[PDB]
C-alpha cells in the first residue's frame, strides 16, 4: 500500500527523530510532521475526509512497519489511527466538525471510563482525570470514556475538543513508550451535547454501527477486533525493531571470551527462535482481521464466541512477541545496557506496550475457553469481547 510506501520513503528521517522524541517524553514536531504527512492516520478514516479505507491486514501492517523504525511513532499511529475508525460511525457533525476544514485533525485517546458524565438538557457536563492520553500534545480533540451519573446510557464515549481539557505535565515519566507523551488529561466541568457521544455499550456489541448502517464492511467490524489491533500490531513491530537491532549488532560481535558471535551456535540458534515466535504473532493477530474482514464483507455475522477467540489470538500474540524479544536481549551481552544502542529503547517500549488494559490475559483466556466448552461469560466476563 502507498502509506507503507511513503514510511519507506522517510525511514531514515523517522529513526533521526528518535533520541529526541525519547529524552523529550513527547515525539518531536519533526515525528509527528513525518506521520501525519505520511497519511498513516489516515489509514482507517472516511473517504469523505480523506480517508483510505484500507483492509484491517493493511493497517496493521503498516503500524507494525512504522513500529519497527521507531515504537514511540508506531505506538501513536496505532492509537490515534484507530480513533478515526470509530468516529466513522459518529453523528455525522461531529465528523464535520473534527475534519470538515483540516482532514489532518487527530484525536487523543484513551477509552478507560475514569470520568463522570452528569447528564444535563442537550448533552452532558464532564469532569475526572484520565491517564495514557497517547500523542496527546499532537491532537485538536479527545475520544474519552464516562461513567453517566444520575432514562441514558450507562457508559459512554465522549468527543472534547483541547480547549475543553487541561493536558497535565510531568505526569508521563516512565520505563518505555517515552516519546509517545502519554500524558494525563483532566475536565473540570466540560459541557459535552449529546451528538458528541456514543454509548459505549453499543459501540462495543456492534449496536452502534447497525444505528449508523454504513455499507463500507471496513466500518462494520468488531470493536474489540479494531481497537486492540492497532496497539498489538505496534508492540509486534516493536519486538520486530529490536531483533533487527539485535541482528545488526550481532553480526559484527566479538564476545567477552574471543567467540564471533556470527559462529555462536547457542545464540544463533535462539535468535532463530525468538523470531519464529515474533513471526506467530504478526501473522496470527493478522489472520483474525482477515477472517472477520471476509464475514463481514460476505453479510454473515461475526459470532460473540468468534470475537472471544479473537481477543484471546491477539493478547496471546502481545505476550509471545515481548517474551521473544525478552529472550533476545539477554543475550545481547552488557554493551547493549547502554542508552547510545537503540535495542533497549524497542526492548522497553515493548514492556511498556505490554502494560496496556488490552493485553491482561486472565479473564479473556477463561471467557474464552468458556465459550467453547459451551458455557456464557456473565457480567464483567463479557466485557471487551
Amino acid at each position: 500500500g502507498r502509506v507503507l510506501d511513503r514510511i519507506e520513503v522517510v525511514a531514515e528521517e523517522i529513526r533521526g527523530q528518535a533520541v529526541q522524541s525519547e529524552a523529550d517524553c513527547r515525539l518531536t514536531d519533526a515525528a509527528a510532521g513525518l506521520l501525519r504527512d505520511s497519511g498513516a492516520i489516515r489509514l482507517l478514516q472516511p473517504r469523505l475526509y480523506g480517508g483510505y479505507e484500507v483492509h484491517p491486514r493493511e493497517f496493521a501492517e503498516t503500524v507494525m512497519g512504522v513500529a519497527a523504525l521507531d515504537g514511540a511513532s508506531g505506538w501513536v499511529t496505532g492509537i490515534v489511527g484507530v480513533h478515526p475508525w470509530e468516529l466513522a460511525f459518529a453523528d455525522p457533525q461531529v465528523q464535520e466538525e473534527i475534519w470538515g476544514e483540516d482532514n489532518d485533525t487527530w484525536m487523543a485517546s484513551p477509552y478507560a471510563p475514569m470520568g463522570v458524565a452528569t447528564p444535563v438538557d442537550g448533552g452532558y457536563v464532564l469532569k475526572g482525570r484520565w491517564s495514557f492520553s497517547s500523542g496527546t500534545d499532537h491532537c485538536q480533540w479527545a475520544f474519552l470514556g464516562a461513567m453517566v451519573g444520575d432514562a441514558t446510557p450507562s457508559s459512554l464515549h465522549v468527543i472534547l475538543p483541547r480547549t475543553d481539557y487541561q493536558i497535565v505535565e510531568d505526569t508521563w515519566d516512565v520505563i518505555g513508550l517515552r516519546g509517545t507523551g502519554s500524558k494525563d488529561l483532566i475536565v473540570d466541568g466540560a459541557f459535552v451535547p449529546g451528538y458528541r457521544t456514543l454509548n459505549a455499550a453499543k459501540v462495543m456489541d456492534g449496536r452502534a454501527q447497525k444505528e449508523a448502517g454504513r455499507p463500507e464492511p471496513l466500518f462494520n467490524m468488531p470493536y474489540s477486533c479494531m481497537f486492540p489491533l492497532g496497539i498489538t500490531a505496534a508492540v509486534i513491530g516493536i519486538t520486530e525493531g529490536a531483533l533487527a537491532c539485535h541482528i545488526a549488532v550481532q553480526k559484527d560481535r566479538v564476545a567477552i571470551t574471543g567467540q564471533k558471535i556470527k559462529e555462536d551456535p547457542y545464540v544463533l540458534s535462539a535468535i532463530g527462535e525468538s523470531a519464529a515466535e515474533i513471526n506467530a504473532s504478526r501473522v496470527s493477530l493478522i489472520e483474525t482481521a482477515d477472517r472477520f474482514y471476509d464475514k463481514v464483507d460476505a453479510g454473515k455475522e461475526i459470532t460473540f464466541e468468534e470475537r472471544a477467540i479473537g481477543r484471546r489470538t491477539q493478547i496471546a500474540a502481545a505476550w509471545r512477541a515481548v517474551r521473544a524479544a525478552d529472550e533476545i536481549f539477554a543475550r545481547a551481552g552488557g554493551g547493549a545496557l547502554h542508552y547510545k544502542t537503540p535495542m533497549q529503547r524497542f526492548w522497553r517500549d515493548a514492556h511498556a506496550g505490554l502494560a496496556h488494559a488490552v493485553h491482561v490475559p486472565g479473564p479473556t483466556n477463561h471467557a474464552s475457553a468458556l465459550t467453547q466448552l459451551g458455557g456464557e461469560p456473565q457480567g464483567m466476563m463479557r466485557a471487551m469481547i
